[PDB]
């Protein structure tokens, strides 16, 4: 009974001092963040306990955060990579059969047909959305060519696009600081309950499930709008198929991979269509601690997102005060959202 023993067999091995120590309890009227009791920690073990765990969470949320933007880069430069390519082969097409099968109109039309893809090119980099045929007639059906290629091409870089504004909110969300309450809440989560003697005590799943809302509802309020533009990216896929679909038309200019790739890609977007609302669950995963004691934790799971924090009981929030960053990458959302609806619709 009354053991600071362990506690500082646990603190140790983190790397701090084991001189700050104490023997027995002392009286924990000091502490800042944990409740005020009998304790085995200092101020400055409580800080680095603070510390300490922020640091984790910070770490846990990076690694996360490094997954999930590698999946999006892999994904978009596969997909981008195998357009480029079909297009770039279709011009291969075109260079090694043709020259004696259309006759000498191709010999010397062939750097125009070269300008020609050059041009498509152009426009599957969004360089220009401005859309040869007067230079031809003059130098001397094609508007099913003029439907077609829109359609097609602009259905693959909204995809792409789509999948590089998916990375670019991922990463800029990323760069959000905890806040200080969050910090404290933290500490009370997971390292309070070493100070107030039950070191060995694992914390209530509920109350690390607030405690997580509570710091990440932010990031929760992303889930919509993420949700959303995951559907729209899923649903400009099908137009991928038949003989209007994308890959033919872009193939058929001058006139399977792309499905395993969509099958893979539809795989990994719907087991990360969860993603904002996912990681509370997902650390808490990997007789309780309730922050007061052991014991059961009372309070009910709160909702997902800022508005529903307000009542939250582990962590403090204000509401009224929405990160601006996260609302950004939200707007940036609804209109990549918003265009490849636009794609998928006819125009
Ligand atoms: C596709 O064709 C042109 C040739 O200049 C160019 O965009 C590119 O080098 C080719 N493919 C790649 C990605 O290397």
């Amino acid at each position: 009974s009354r053991s600071c023993g362990e506690v500082r067999q646990i603190y140790g091995a983190k790397g701090f001092s084991l001189s700050d120590v104490p023997q027995a309890e002392i009286s924990g009227e000091h502490l800042r963040i944990c409740p005020q009791g009998y304790t085995c920690c200092t101020s400055e073990m409580e800080e680095n306990l603070a510390n300490r765990s922020h640091a984790e969470l910070e770490t846990a949320l990076r690694d996360s955060s490094r997954v999930l933007q590698a999946m999006l880069a892999t994904q978009l430069r596969s997909f981008d990579d195998h357009f480029q390519h079909l297009l770039n082969d279709s011009e291969r097409t075109l260079q090694a059969t043709f020259p004696g099968a259309f006759g000498e109109l191709y010999t010397q039309n062939a750097r125009a047909f070269r300008d020609l893809y050059s041009e498509l090119r152009l426009y599957y980099r969004g360089a220009n959305l401005h859309l040869f045929w007067a230079r031809l007639l003059e130098r001397l059906a094609p508007r099913e060519l003029r439907l077609r290629a829109t359609r097609a091409f602009v259905a693959a870089r909204s995809f792409v696009q789509g999948l590089g504004v998916a990375s670019d909110v991922v990463r800029k969300v990323a760069q959000v600081p905890l806040g200080p309450e969050c910090s404290r809440a933290v500490m009370k989560l997971v390292y309070c309950a070493h100070c107030l003697g039950v070191p060995g005590a694992r914390p209530c799943p509920d109350y690390c499930r607030n405690v997580l809302k509570g710091c990440l509802a932010n990031q929760a309020d992303l889930d919509a709008e993420w949700r959303n533009l995951l559907d729209s990216m899923v649903l400009i896929t099908d137009k991928f198929w038949g003989t209007s679909g994308v890959e033919s038309v872009i193939g058929s200019v001058h006139t399977g991979t792309l499905e395993k790739l969509v099958s893979e890609a539809k795989a990994q977007l719907r087991d990360v269509q969860d993603f904002w609302i996912s990681l509370p669950g997902t650390l808490c995963s990997e007789r309780c601690w309730n922050g007061m004691a052991r014991g059961r934790y009372l309070p009910e799971v709160m909702g997902d997102g800022l508005a529903n924090q307000i009542n939250n009981p582990e962590v403090e929030v204000d509401i009224t005060k929405p990160d601006m960053t996260i609302r950004q990458q939200i707007m940036q959302l609804k209109i990549m959202t918003n265009r490849l609806r636009s794609a998928y619709n006819g125009n």
